């Protein structure tokens, strides 16, 4: 089926890689969906991003 594909980008913040899983994650539940595939983007760090971009299917 259809799924969705987003992504993040935030100049303002720079964070860890658990910070955006978790905002994938979270932006799928709360749309009704699935996070599956989902990648760093923007690095600020080592294994800090100022973004993420991700996959979200139907339950
Ligand atoms: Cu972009
Ligand atoms: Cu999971
Ligand atoms: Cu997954």
């Amino acid at each position: 089926e259809a799924c969705k594909f987003l992504h993040q980008e935030r100049m303002d913040v720079c964070e860890t890689h658990l910070h955006w899983h978790t905002v994938a994650k979270e932006t799928c539940s709360e749309k009704s969906t699935n996070l599956h595939d989902y990648g760093m983007l923007l690095p600020c760090g080592i294994d800090k991003f100022r973004g993420v971009e991700f996959v979200c299917c139907p339950l």
